[PDB]
């Protein structure tokens, strides 16, 4: 019916945690070189999501709809260790290097991902720029859940600080994709089409980037 | 750098507080239906500076950059009262209802400061984009002081919370000037020439700005 409705509807659907790589993450049958190739790729997306907020925010003329994506914004690169500190905590406690994070190349499946959140972040609707953040991040406290679990029981993560970023994100994401859901409903203009349109592209694209690695 | 002194040269030689309209400021001899004209003509480019700023974040990925472009964000936008608020209160000490400033239409010379800034915050030159704010907000921190002064001594102003923006704005805008400048290094690829070209532009806009009161 209402379109935030159908919304949350197509996220259910295509939700990543059912991709087959979570599948087998929750199982644990996923290889550790794998679990790095996850992570270096990954970390193209962990650094271009300050812009998605920022890409919208600049478009934006409905002052109280820009403070709640300040807000997001802070969360995720204002400070240390901020989002982008998180993840290499995640990368490093792998066994991936720091030069070789650095040197690290993305593929064209990670190129795919962020260009389609970039597309509508910096596209004519600001609601399906902040619909299209919504459809990730309203996946994410699961996930963080979820993820956590398999590190500590199938990948021996015994220090809690090796996965800070996915315990921080298992709340903060909570309260982001609520924020978003009030935004997505400031900033409609007649463009509930282009909102499922970009939950739709952003449920694809993150399977297809999980597709890359199976 | 040299290409940076060039653009301080810029800013000092085409410097706000030169215009007529702030010669007459410190001189007392500004009206005071041209304070409101120029207080709510203001409010547009005031509730669009953080879109200058994020616009600028938007397009870089220079992690340390974008830290010191937040940092100039969250003194901007976030919190209470921030600085758009703080614009309002004075347009309010200034004699204005909250449905007058609100009901406003701003000014082409409004439209206009605001479409400079915008084309080269869009544009293609990270630093061009910095040094499009830093042409601006190098001077806040002086027109301030000295708005301050004229808003006590020929405006009769003794609440010192009306003018708090300008109090807040002598201060925080030394750490703007500042770290925009550090930024413009930080971002040049090879286009000191378009650094210079939006200062020369930002800062004659401002002058175009400041006539339209003039009358
Ligand atoms: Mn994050
Ligand atoms: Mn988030
Ligand atoms: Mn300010
Ligand atoms: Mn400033």
């Amino acid at each position: 019916m209402n379109f935030l409705d159908q919304l949350d509807l197509i996220i259910q659907n295509k939700h990543m945690l059912e991709h087959t790589f979570y599948v087998k993450w929750s199982k644990g049958e996923l290889t550790k070189e794998q679990l790095q190739a996850y992570a270096k790729d990954y970390y193209l997306h962990i650094k271009a999501f300050p812009k998605y907020l920022s890409a919208i925010h600049s478009r934006c003329d409905d002052l109280e709809a820009r403070k709640l994506l300040l807000d997001n914004l802070m969360d995720e690169e204002n400070g240390y260790p901020n989002h982008i500190d998180l993840w290499k905590q995640f990368v490093f406690a792998l066994g991936v290097t720091p030069e070789e994070l650095e040197a690290h190349e993305p593929s064209e499946a990670a190129k795919a991902k962020v260009a389609t959140f970039m597309r509508w972040c910096t596209g004519d609707s600001l609601a399906a720029g902040v619909a299209a953040l919504y459809s990730y991040e309203s996946q994410i406290p699961r996930i963080a859940r979820e993820k956590i679990r398999g590190l500590t029981e199938y990948f021996g993560f015994s220090n809690p600080e090796d996965y800070a970023y996915f315990t921080e994100h298992e709340e903060a994401d909570v309260r982001h994709a609520r924020e978003e859901k009030a935004l997505i409903e400031m900033l409609l203009k007649d463009d509930a089409d282009k909102v499922l349109e970009a939950s739709q592209e952003v449920t694809q694209s993150l399977y297809g980037f999980l597709d890359s690695f199976l």
